[PDB]
């Protein structure tokens, strides 16, 4: 009462007059300050345990990583086979010689297949978090100027 | 992890080493029925990859579970980081108020 709040407003304006204290205006509700890929993102998808079935299937040409390399290598060789440049005996010999190479790379690729994806996801989340912290830095910059006074 | 999972004494079992042997044999037998490799040639190639399959079986089995749990840890951290993002937005308003 008695205009108590009116007196405070007048005093505050006059005492701190002569300097700029405009706070930054940043909207955190925008999509920029939110992680994309909502509930339907593969991030929320269930992670399946790695089994020997995924590495290779007993059947040739299956869904296994080792099987995929064998079929892919065979198709490239068979492409030249239909081009009339390699005999059947020559084709099979080259196919066998790459058996251990495909198996060695299949284990290396399968183990690190998921590790690379999640490292990228972690970096993306950190970038969004760092952007949010950037607004705090701007606010603290004004605070440092005030604290000097 | 037990030695049974790595390999079974029987051929064609559920062991990781057994799986590689059967998978390698099936691919060779596919060309065997295509009339391009003789029986003696087929078995010779199968034997030559025995040590290669055994070496990769140990490497794959040891690291089979490690990769899965590393992915799980990253997924949990991502969810936790998203929760902490809301705290950052709340603290942003607090910093503005503290300046006043």
């Amino acid at each position: 009462s008695c205009g108590a709040e009116l007196e405070a407003n007048a005093l505050l304006t006059a005492l701190v007059a002569g300097e700029d204290f405009t706070l930054p205006d940043i909207d955190m509700s925008g999509s920029e300050y939110d992680i994309p890929g909502g509930i339907n993102s593969p991030i929320y998808a269930e992670i399946e345990k790695i089994t020997t079935e995924q590495l290779t299937t007993r059947e040739v040409g299956g869904s296994g990583v080792f099987d995929a390399l064998m079929q892919s290598a065979s198709n490239h060789l068979l492409a030249e086979f239909k081009n009339n440049r390699i005999t059947g005996g020559d084709y099979v010999k080259a196919y066998i010689a790459t058996m251990e190479a495909c198996m060695a790379n299949a284990v290396q690729f399968l183990t690190t297949k998921d590790q690379a994806y999640w490292n990228a996801v972690t970096a993306q989340v950190a970038a969004i978090t760092a952007r949010a912290n950037l607004g705090i830095i701007k606010a603290n910059f004004v605070t440092a100027k005030i604290q000097a006074l």
